[PDB]
């Protein structure tokens, strides 16, 4: 390359001399202070590890394209749902309480994390594989993935720690069925379905408004694993998610979702007999019908999976014009937590690294920081200024919101009509689910309860009674029998447990 | 507890008011800005995660004491070592390359990370189930770290990256004989060895030196599982090792390691017959005997796992008089590499949580920086100065040092008599292992080539024709038929890897 | 200390050998790497710089007492501010713009920063030298003290800047007159006055409310520089006030406040001809009397600067039983803010260190992180649980909240029947001054805008005349004369300013 | 802009709807939790402070050009400085201890740190305006910064802890001579000379070195302001040099500096009756005359002060083929000591910001860690490899090194013929300064002593009787007179000092 090149260059662009040799007095003598390559590079050796994302750790991605199908413009006015629009498309699929190095074939939800980037800004619908959650108010989401996470002294996951806060907060119910049933363990990210889960606003040309659930249908169907499947998996390819969607991508199969909506009229909002604002229920397809949207397909696989995947900061906060969040206390939560997470795991400057930049430009008022590489040179730095440098004022009531009244409170969401905690988890059981998967949702259910404590498990009891009195029952009689499966990634009992 | 409490607080100390609700306007309204239970909470949850360690992300420990029950002052008078001191000890066990997710019954070197809380300092004995190390020299680290983790697009392991590294730094040929034996697959932590691998120095009263290797032999046996075996506990129980190890000693049971040393004389360092300042060399016991020093005993669980072994921080520079480090080049790199990773990984003052602190009174030149919680006072921030207080300044050699002469240069060591890269292999295959270990070894090597790059593939059999010629035919014999075993935590092939 | 002890030790409590030569192979070779005491000294020097404050960054501060010496135990149930209580307390005083190493004597606000060490917790009155603000709405707040700052180009303070900013931002108009006059540059902090500014809320045991304003009046009295006379001082003494708070406290001097409230009745906060949660506006003491509270008294200096001082984190979230914010926009913004910088700042564990920590025993849903000192032991960490671990769960509205009404909405506040951007800074300048006081003010406003970019210049006329016609008039005759005073810290015009 | 646009953006690129009123339920309720961009613009506000350099902080900067005009290829290969060639650069100008906000018109120490964008990666020359510096030894360095700074209780700066470090550090009056004299208050940075200061090594392209010394030489003079001038100017213009120098250049006025080398064969080095490679001494310009290299001229002011100015990391780590770094000690402790400072500072991927990228083609064995702009894509991370991406492994001697032999030790340097702490600090008040200079240089020291501890003053009279036994008398004499001039930056006594 250079004159006097050697093969490779130190940070400052100049030859490294060697890359497998140190700097010593004579072939004997000790290592200088001065061997500056071995110092750079071992000092960026031993920063080369970030935190680890909470949850969603373990996870990988790839690239794609959105394109509309149908017209859905009587509903949003936003750029990358106008009919016939086509967007690049970034997903990263994960696990929820797994570390970086856990098995993807855990028991346990899906991520199905969504960029678009759209002409009017990076837009992200942040979703699950499953359309509910097990909680209503983000005050419970920090005890809640601690839960499912480790004991504080023995450092094991324990299915006691577990079941002690699903009992004791029953509004888990409906998400807990559904990741005890068939979907607890996708066969690949490829054939799983994804959701929004929570219902966000649209707002058309006109300012006219809808509450608007997300619905992505995999076109390679729900494909799902057995307990003893996943557990035998999780010892052979402790990765084999991530190795399935990275070579179903080389070798040019591209998977697909047709993503649907429902879509509510503003006032029925409030007059719906199940709560929309309630993450822990869905909403009926026969009272709301899934309306078309477009295709999602995935095309590429990354060139770099740390600074394209491990590196890609999403946030339900990454709303667009013509969406924007709703009365889910859960989701106005998730509005603060993401980015503030990003700046402690990544930086200040998450959002300059190619991967988080939007394809248009950027105005916003934020200067200064570390590792700030795309500066704002001599712009100004306040509103209003006489230097022509512009700045937005837009009075009044915004097109994204909506009303309230009430004194400042703490207390649960009134109760629509058909609102509690255990029916639509029923309906699940006994409509939804077929009688294989009924007896595989008992076998389970009472393997996820071996080894509980015993208080805690009689409280299960009357929780899963509470669901189906005959499913809780089947539960019940199997676990007093010690039988049920094995459940990969968690146990209960022995003297490093509860 | 106070007049107004209501079960718990925030940050501050006053009352909390709720850990289950937000703060909303109604019950139907937005949460509110200034929610600052909710801020806190989540703010922390946020932080909770630090970057893993590079290497030995993965791994638990206990405390315990050693005991010394021999007479080894005429070798060193350090005050952890003279007869019949007893000292506080910590232990972390670890795996190498996988994450603080990943099972603990991957094929991988173990860490062996062994601190004394002695009456002058913290001495840190940072070792692994090993005798060697696959380098000897550090700026060969890096890469070698690198290539046990993933590949840069799909983030997979992948044994191609694995054995190129290898084949082409035939210097690791000892400890890859060492790691695809038996002893790659400890049954559990308290069945395998811990050695320092490192020569060190030890300097007695009267200053005299000898170079020293350190031994801790299990009073409970080394004990190892099949390649099948450990494949499955990884599925069925990632934490095995780290299960084991807190039931163990919750029991009671508390697991012993006898210490023993070899002692060589200073001027011997130089002349012996294989490099005792090359980490890829053992030391013969004819030569050398092992000594007895005491006995160390594992008894007291962690009551917080992050707290007290997560947030441990080691070091080779954890030195006390009468110990020193060596003219091994790894040692010398390890004494600045450790404290550099810990000021990113913990923070600057790392040292100060009660894990990391002395028994004895500190009286250290460094003060400020975030998070400092044991300060100074107005202690003098400079020396001499005349205010009394205290620092040092001994001038000339140092006890716990040695002799250099040459030009500054970047070469291999110069070899002993008896130096090369695969004669210590050939004798552990040939004369070590028994007939069924070399048979399980023949399986585990094939295994571990199945699927790699034939270019890589033929390195490798000229490598293991290299260390024996019989064992080397044998290898390639059944990797050219597609057999052998399936190896926890790797494999190599597909259109996701080399 | 120890037998082999040198005068000092390394961070691990082992002897340092010297803190006065590096580790060489011989005299005149170079410096090995394994220099372990010059690495840690060297890598914690660099380590020993924080972010500095954003805003008031230049500051100091020393501890004292709050004694209660009359009966508002009608207004309020906090325990600080029951009858004859004594707490112990914190202040730091500070200036807003400068950084790190700025004079002391600069023009500007000075901060008022107060903790009580209160039995239910810390309680901090995070005040100001003035009982109002420049702003109304937090959005802009950003933009006001970036505008204070510097040139994005030159880095220089520039007048026309901070004119161009308050000019476009008209109810800045009562703050600047205020900071424009005597109080703009306090001789020492001892005789400066301290106010909350805000109104907060008061909450009684039976649960009454008021709204209140805080009045710290200094027994010292209120005693100020002129420009010149401030301008040298800040060539001269660079730490003018810093020194004067520690030697008056070093000789045994202890400077006195007496704090006042103002008390509004709940239902009169809507109601009031001033806007009581508009931070621009002061309410009359003929409508609401100041009524005594106690006496702050200064007593003590820190032992350490950085320990005590510049690692305090004080936050107006820091509330107690008895005490709430208010409507007050910005005090809502002020909730999330300092908490949130303080992460950056200081730490994840910023109110672990000593001067953060409460007096009372701290229970918080909180773990792990970096740095964490103060481990929980094996404490439940989700709620409920089943194993006596308490939180908490009161359900319904608070006691120190209020009610809302409305859309979501980005626009001003509405205006009371006497609320404009101008009309108390013309209270303040014709009938709170005195002629005296008036001739400094046209010769320091004049002095603020020479030089200043004449579009500007022309819009600040107008703003003067706006809060009085006479004084804008005098304003501008001088201005366009050339004329006015230096002001200490800033200055306008040249190739390198606006 | 957009169909939707506002005026400004989000971080995601979506317009912001306001940059001036947060969002409320209603014009008087409270602030929404998610109000996104109040928190991003927040977040990022409370992020945008970074350390602060220590040494250094205060200073600014500009770019340019260096001309190559004469031939020194027979001492070195440097492309950089190769016949003819023109290179862009970066030159910092700063003082020593104040901090960010401190003035400028201190007496103090000037750095002149100045980068060559060279073709063989940047080039720093890290240097000062003083061709030696206080001590030999990097040990003492931290001791030296911090005394330079804040008493640790009070936060004062006091000449009695800088006179203590001084006078107990004999090592150090060359230096202090230096700097108590005419240059330790230049007038301008473009009148003050910048040097290396200490011995670098260059190499020709046959491979034979010599010692050299670099002295950068204003065109503009050398020109100098009184104590009483300087103090003056710290009240009125506490940035008068970064004023200065951003104005000059605006106007067209560009200031040069004529390079020139002394060049010391490499036998010499060892030989020389002044020693080299200590940092106290200079060498003599009648045994080796100064060299004519070419002219550096700054010709470019930054657009973006914080991005260009503050985020620039210059290291002496960063030398290029043709120049490397010399047995001083203070060197090899710098090669260290910069790089590590700055991943703290500013961030791991320092050197990917624009401003510290090189013009050549980075590749570097690095990968990861946070804020990774510019991945390496699916290039090896380990070597050798098989796949074509390529390393360095020269072995043997390297090209920029020299020779040692010795015990590993912690001693004085051997002193040469004429080397000792005192002379060249004679030779400096005797020879070189002028009457009128000396009759100044007494006022300085006399009022740099005032006030400072008696038994500091007995040890600083006896410090300057071995400078110069008629100027220590006569700094003596003024001394128990209680007279001399006040220095800006610091003083000594009273309640809150030594
Ligand atoms: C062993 C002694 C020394 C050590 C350990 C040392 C260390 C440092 C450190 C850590 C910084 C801050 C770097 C950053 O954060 O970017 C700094 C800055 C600086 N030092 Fe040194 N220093 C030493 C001696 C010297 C000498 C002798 C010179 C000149 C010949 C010098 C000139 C400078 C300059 C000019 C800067 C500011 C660079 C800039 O403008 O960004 N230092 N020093």
């Amino acid at each position: 390359t250079t004159p006097h090149a050697t093969g490779s260059t130190r940070q400052n662009g100049a030859p490294a001399v060697s890359d497998r040799q140190s700097l010593t007095v004579g072939s004997e003598g000790p290592i200088v202070l001065h061997d500056t390559h071995l110092l750079e590079t071992h000092q960026h050796f031993n920063r080369m590890n970030i935190p680890e994302r909470r949850p969603h750790a373990k996870g990988s991605g790839a690239f794609g394209e959105f394109e509309v199908t149908e017209d859905v413009s009587k509903y949003t006015k936003a750029l990358v749902f106008q009919p016939g629009t086509k967007t690049e498309t970034l997903l990263r699929f994960s696990t929820v309480a797994g570390e970086l190095g856990s098995p993807d074939t855990w028991r346990d939800v899906r991520g199905f994390a969504l960029r678009f980037y759209t002409e009017e800004g990076n837009y992200d619908l942040v979703g699950n594989n499953t359309p509910i959650f097990f909680l209503r108010d983000p005050m419970k989401f920090t005890h809640f993935i601690r839960s499912q996470k480790r004991l504080p002294d023995s450092g094991l996951r324990d299915a006691t720690m577990q079941w002690d806060f699903w009992t004791n907060n029953p509004e888990s119910a409906h998400q807990v069925t559904y990741l005890m049933g068939p979907r607890g363990l996708p066969r690949t990210w490829r054939e799983m379905n994804g959701y929004g889960s929570h219902t966000y606003l649209w707002v058309n040309a006109q300012g006219e408004k809808h509450w608007v659930k997300y619905h992505f249908i995999s076109q390679q169907g729900v494909h799902n694993l057995s307990n003893d499947e996943a557990t035998k998996i999780a010892g052979e390819n402790a990765d084999f998610h991530r190795q399935d969607l990275f070579e179903s991508i080389a070798k040019g199969d591209h998977p697909k979702w047709d993503l649907y909506i429902q879509a509510i009229p503003y006032e029925e909002g409030k007059t719906y007999r199940f709560n929309p604002f309630d993450l822990t229920k869905t909403i009926s397809q026969k009272d709301y019908p899934r309306i078309k949207v477009g295709t999602l397909t995935l095309n590429r696989n990354p060139e770099n999976h740390f600074a394209q995947i491990e590196s890609a900061a999403f946030s339900p906060s990454n709303t667009v014009p013509g969406i924007g969040l709703s009365p889910d206390r859960m989701l106005l939560g998730r509005a603060f937590a993401y980015h503030d997470a990003q700046l402690y795991r990544v930086g200040a400057h998450v959002n300059q690294l190619p991967v988080n930049r939007p394809k248009n430009a950027v105005h916003n008022y934020a200067f200064e920081g570390q590792m700030w590489y795309d500066h704002t040179g001599d712009r100004s730095t306040y509103v209003p200024n006489s230097n022509g440098d512009s700045w937005s004022d837009e009075t009044g009531p915004v097109d994204d919101g909506w009303e309230a009244d009430g004194t400042l409170t703490r207390e649960a969401q009134a109760l629509r009509a058909d609102d509690d905690d255990f029916g639509q988890a029923g309906t699940l059981v006994r409509e939804v689910f077929s009688d294989q998967e009924r007896d595989d949702f008992v076998e389970t259910v009472a393997g996820a309860l071996k080894g509980v404590r015993q208080d805690v498990q009689a409280r299960a009891f009357e929780y899963w009674k509470n669901v189906d009195a005959t499913i809780g029952q089947r539960i019940e009689d199997e676990v007093k029998r010690h039988e049920g499966d094995g459940i990969p990634g968690v146990e209960a009992g022995g003297e490093a447990r509860i």
